[PDB]
């Protein structure tokens, strides 16, 4: 599977029939139809003890991986019951500034979308958590092109060292707090992985406030390669799944 005409989102259902399931992601967030839920709690994002390890080009995106063998970087509160440990973050982005996000807001596409991936500690490991309807909590953050994001530049600067599929680099001592906007106001809904195997295991928490990144920062994302070293060059761009039908779901807002 991939993001080409021949292996992209329109083809995934043949290997992963859940692609046409009842709680697929991403979705369009209709801001006028989302329901303010005054009983939703503030998010608790606790990243002060986060231990970043490595950055990997996996042929679909790049992952910044964390030590998830202890409660070092956790997400709690909001719609969540219990404790979710940060395992990795990655992005989805476009070939052009007017596309790249997976979620949309009133049909608006952002230049990119950050996914901070967390798993429910009551399931013991990530592999068990993805088999559960409440196994993952993904914090989604939109990127718009404007001012540079200083907290992103360490990521941008290392991408030269992981250009091709299967390359990795040390990525210790990275603080993911530098990727957050000021506000933790959010939308939430039950959904899925946006990539095969498209498992319906995710509580989505999408922040209302986008972060700003510079044109030069997102340009560097677009110089990555989907291919391995010594293969024909395929730029890693447009690694996003389009919005899927909402079906029998309500999107809830933490704010009025
Ligand atoms: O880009 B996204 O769609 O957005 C959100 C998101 C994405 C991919 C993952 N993700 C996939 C894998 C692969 O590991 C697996 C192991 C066992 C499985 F059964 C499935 C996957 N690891 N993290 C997690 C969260
Ligand atoms: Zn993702």
């Amino acid at each position: 599977w991939g993001y080409g005409k021949h292996n992209g989102p329109e083809h995934w259902h043949k290997d992963f029939p859940i692609a046409k399931g009842e709680r697929q992601s991403p979705v369009d967030i209709d801001t006028h139809t989302a329901k303010y839920d005054p009983s939703l709690k503030p998010l608790s994002v606790s990243y002060d003890q986060a231990t970043s390890l490595r950055i990997l080009n996996n042929g679909h995106a790049f992952n910044v991986e964390f030590d998830d063998s202890q409660d070092k970087a956790v997400l709690k509160g909001g719609p969540l019951d219990g404790t979710y440990r940060l395992i990795q973050f990655h992005f989805h982005w476009g070939s052009l500034d007017g596309q790249g996000s997976e979620h949309t807001v009133d049909k608006k596409k952002y230049a990119a979308e950050l996914h901070l991936v967390h798993w429910n500690t009551k399931y013991g490991d990530f592999g068990k958590a993805v088999q559960q309807p409440d196994g993952l909590a993904v914090l989604g953050i939109f990127l718009k092109v404007g001012s540079a994001k200083p907290g992103l530049q360490k990521v941008v600067d290392v991408l030269d060292s992981i250009k091709t599929k299967g390359k990795s680099a040390d990525f210790t001592n990275f603080d993911p707090r530098g990727l957050l906007p000021e506000s933790l106001d959010y939308w939430t809904y039950p959904g899925s992985l946006t990539t095969p195997p498209l498992l319906e295991c995710v509580t989505w928490i999408v922040l209302k406030e986008p972060i700003s990144v510079s044109s030069e920062q997102v340009l560097k994302f677009r110089k990555l390669n989907f291919n391995g070293e010594g293969e024909p060059e395929e730029l890693m761009v447009d690694n996003w799944r389009p919005a899927q039908p909402l079906k029998n779901r309500q999107i809830k807002a933490s704010f009025k």
